[PDB]
DNA sequence: AAAAAGACTT
DNA sequence: GGAAAAATTTTT
DNA sequence: AAAAATTTTTCCAAGTCTTTTT
């Protein structure tokens, strides 16, 4: 079939669709006791647990390998989370979490492990036909017409919450989401999804004026989850063609936007020139909108209008360069941000003066925030918040990229080295940074050992070549000449492969502290490199994989060799 | 407002 | 998403 | 065949911006 959404006409403003018919959500199945030889021990004596509790102390006994079971408040918020699910009687005999064994119930889940990777191929393919089953009958929704993949229609298990960085909630019990705590969204005249035997939807809606099937409150932020639709699905799609056309629309006013900021550096009012600085960061530096968040519930991360004093230090003269500002926090995820950027005159005279009578605690931009400054930007752009700057950095610098570093003449493999390079530049601007891969880094000994190996067999060719030639002086003739041709042809066949190998090899090593992913699904415009595709004759499929070619179709077909960001 | 909530994005 | 699993594939 | 290197799914959150409450 293969329905191009993108040549139908612009859907409507407020109304996200007519019709929405969908099977519900697929439930995590349910826990299965321990077998009678699997022991739990307190205080050194075999303890039996009800289903309840024993099922949150497996989850415990999964993650003992880890090195955060070991820390404070994992252990707080997981004791305090397992003891409301014991009995009163289970309650009186466990008073702590650390006079438990858990030993044997870890031994059991890594046995399981073991067992799964020995099954028949009998087992192994009825378990893969189930899933298909499955995927055909709850993966699937309608949608105003047309049949479209659902992303996550099975509810995720419970378990213990982790989270990333040093959150304060880490250790906390995950509970198992009920067909009670489940919203249903569809339309009035769509057949609606009937909850489990026995059971209730915590509520059915008609609520057009949203995208997603199904909703739930989960228990540790206490935030809405939702079923939504697939990338690659027109509602998910349209949208995302449209945050490229908005920064498209940036490129064509930000000189002017960069023009006035750097005159409100100048301003008489405080609000404005911090407004100006802070402008001045997310727009070099791509830094992004810090929204404020509650104390004690998040791990301590930070954006440009949460910046803290204690987050820079400014400095007149550094490494030979003038007024440097040295950044260094935790942001998303808890990546850590550090860079020493020299700036502009008033804008590190603007900076010594927001760092003037302040604690290391308090905030850099005092009256300043998100709303405050995206309000603003609304005022420059229609549609304008702080976000679209890191698309439009990010697509700018692939597109510049890819036209300064392509070299016509050279192979495929060599063009992608210099794609992957450009978007390289994108990522470090991004800070998408990577820790170096678990020491399966050391498999850049693999592939030097394979380029010593070709270099040894280009080698051996071109002796041949050397004694081809040699012959080909005593009694030369067209038939010795034709062995002088074929040994040539055989040197340069082992040379493109040495070459391409040794592009692998800077490839990997370039790579080995950034993470390309976010970016390349996120922040790059795919027209940009779907025309560069085009252009030099490179393959999508050696840049794009199978899901993200189905995510891009509307750029894929909807783009020519000559598309301009 | 300005927190609190909800609904998207990364 | 991106590190860890798991499924495959390649080396030996 | 059996260990080793890859390619491919499986697991699990945190921000931005808009919309409602208080
Ligand atoms: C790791 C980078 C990033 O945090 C980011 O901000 O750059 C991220 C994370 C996650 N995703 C992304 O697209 C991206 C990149 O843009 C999707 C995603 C889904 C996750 C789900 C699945 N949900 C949505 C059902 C989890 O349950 C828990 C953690 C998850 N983390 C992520
Ligand atoms: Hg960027």
């Amino acid at each position: 079939q293969k329905w191009k959404w993108w040549e139908e006409e612009r859907y409507p403003e407020g109304i996200k669709w007519k019709f929405l018919e969908h099977k519900g959500p697929v439930f995590a199945p349910p826990y299965e006791p321990l077998p009678e030889n699997v022991k739990f021990y307190y205080d050194g004596k075999v303890m039996k647990l009800s289903p309840k509790a024993e099922e949150v102390a497996t989850f415990f006994a999964k993650m003992l390998d880890h090195e955060y079971t070991t820390k404070e408040i994992f252990r707080k918020n997981f004791f305090k989370d397992w003891r409301k699910e014991m009995t009163n009687e289970e309650k009186n005999i466990i008073t702590n979490l650390s006079k438990c064994d858990f030993t044997q119930m870890s031994q059991y889940f890594k046995a399981q492990t073991e067992a799964r990777k020995q099954m028949s191929k009998e087992e192994k393919l009825k378990i893969k036909e189930e899933n298909e089953k499955l995927l055909k009958e709850y993966g699937f929704c309608i949608m105003d017409n047309h049949k479209e993949r659902i992303a996550n229609f099975k509810i995720e298990p419970p378990g213990l919450f982790r989270g990333r960085g040093n959150h304060p909630k880490m250790g906390m019990l995950k509970r198992r989401i009920m067909p009670e705590d489940i919203i249903i969204n569809c339309s009035k005249d769509a057949k609606v999804p009937s909850p489990p035997p026995g059971h209730k939807w915590k509520e059915v809606r008609h609520d057009n004026k949203v995208t997603w099937l199904v909703s739930w409150t989960e228990n540790i932020q206490g935030s809405i989850k939702y079923i939504m639709l697939n990338p690659s699905s027109r509602i998910k799609g349209e949208k995302d063609w449209q945050k490229y056309e908005t920064a498209r629309r940036l490129k064509k006013c930000v000189d002017k936007i960069r023009n006035q900021y750097r005159e409100d550096w100048k301003s008489k009012e405080m609000k404005v020139r911090q407004r100006a600085v802070a402008l001045y960061f997310i727009d070099k530096l791509a830094l992004r909108a810090g929204n404020e968040k509650e104390e004690g519930e998040t791990a301590d991360t930070v954006g440009c209008c949460s910046l803290r004093v204690e987050h820079i230090n400014l400095h007149p003269e550094l490494d030979g360069q003038e007024y440097v500002v040295e950044f260094d926090f935790l942001g998303k995820d808890s990546i850590r941000y550090y860079n020493k950027v020299p700036v502009e005159k008033r804008v590190f005279k603007n900076l010594q003066l927001f760092m003037e009578n302040k604690q290391p605690e308090d905030d850099l931009f005092d009256r300043l925030n998100t709303g405050i400054l995206n309000k603003h930007l609304q005022d420059l752009m229609e549609g304008l918040t702080a976000k679209v700057f890191r698309t439009y950095n990010a697509s700018i610098t692939l597109q510049q990229q890819l036209k300064e570093l392509t070299a016509p003449d050279e192979n495929i493999p060599a063009k992608i080295l210099s794609y992957n390079r450009a978007n390289r530049a994108v990522a470090i601007l991004c800070n998408h940074q990577r820790a170096p891969p678990k020491t399966f880094e050391k498999s850049m000994m693999n592939l030097q050992t394979k380029i010593d190996a070709k270099k040894e067999q280009l080698a051996d060719a071109r002796r041949d070549l050397k004694s081809a030639k040699a012959d080909a002086k005593v009694m030369k003739d067209a038939k010795t000449k034709k062995v002088v041709e074929s040994k040539k042809k055989a040197v340069q066949r082992l040379e493109e492969q040495l070459m391409k190998l040794e592009v692998q090899a800077t490839d990997r090593e370039e790579n080995k502290q950034i993470a390309l992913g976010t970016s390349k699904l996120n922040y790059l415009d795919p027209r940009i490199t779907v025309a560069w595709c085009k252009k030099w004759g490179v393959p999508i499929e050696k840049i794009y994989n199978k899901t993200q070619r189905e995510k891009f179709a509307w750029a894929i077909d909807m783009a020519d060799e000559d598309y301009e960001f």
